[PDB]
């Protein structure tokens, strides 16, 4: 059912409808010679769409907009990037050129600028302290603490019980950390426990890369992170 990394040529984007007015978007990218899938989110709000994260690069993000127009046909008016890496902000310039108001926390914008990644235009206030939550149209934005990155946000869709964990949450198929160059390994399990504590009702949990599942993805991620720590 859910699109897998093997089925998506690099440059194409698939959409997966989760609930009324909630989709994930799935793209693939080459990185260090391997191909990785990557997820983002689309949430309807009236006759407009909120986009969560780019599709990992300008070409993919243009394909994303075209797939949204083809399959949904409503305009993306705002976008949120959930941390500063290129699978989250790469494509922000494509969004901006299309008339999308792009958003990220000041921390994400700061880090993207330091790293040389695309910088979302608008700032999300009220998210700088672990445990902070703010409403953003049809979603809630939550800063759980440092994890995969110091700036990573999670997104919750209360109407659909969809928890988008982004890259702080691993799919079950991933049993090793991979790359954690920007991570806070010491804090990551605590940050996951904040997500659990804040969204225990979540039914559909979406990792930054790979297959969705339930809240068991949180304990799974902690297991992997602790094993890597050791
Ligand atoms: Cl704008
Ligand atoms: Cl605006
Ligand atoms: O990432
Ligand atoms: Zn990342
Ligand atoms: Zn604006
Ligand atoms: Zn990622």
């Amino acid at each position: 059912e859910y699109p897998t990394v093997s089925e998506i040529p690099v440059g194409e984007v698939r959409l997966y409808q989760i609930a009324d007015g909630v989709w994930s978007h799935i793209a693939t990218q080459s990185f260090d010679g391997a191909v990785y899938p990557s997820n983002g989110l689309i949430v309807r709000d009236g006759d407009e769409l909120l986009l969560i994260d780019t599709a990992w690069g300008a070409k993919n993000t243009a394909a994303l907009l075209a797939e949204i127009e083809k399959q949904i046909g409503l305009p993306v008016t705002r976008a949120v990037s959930t941390h500063f890496h290129d699978d989250r902000v790469g494509g922000v310039d494509v969004l901006r050129a299309a008339g999308v108001a792009t958003y990220a926390s000041p921390s994400t914008r700061r880090l993207a600028e330091v790293e040389g990644n695309e910088i979302p235009t608008h700032s999300l206030e009220g998210l700088s302290s672990s445990g902070d939550a703010v409403r953003f149209g049809p979603v809630e934005l939550f800063y759980p603490g440092a994890a995969h990155s110091t700036d990573n946000l999670v997104v919750y869709v209360p109407s659909a019980s969809v928890l988008y964990g982004g890259c702080a949450i691993y799919e079950l198929s991933r049993t090793s950390a991979g790359n954690v160059a920007d991570a806070d390994l010491a804090e990551w399990p605590t940050s996951i426990e904040r997500i659990q504590q804040h969204y225990p009702e979540a039914q559909f949990v979406i990792p930054g890369h790979g297959l969705p599942g339930g809240l068991d993805l949180l304990k799974h991620t902690t297991n992997v992170v602790k094993a890597h720590t050791n």
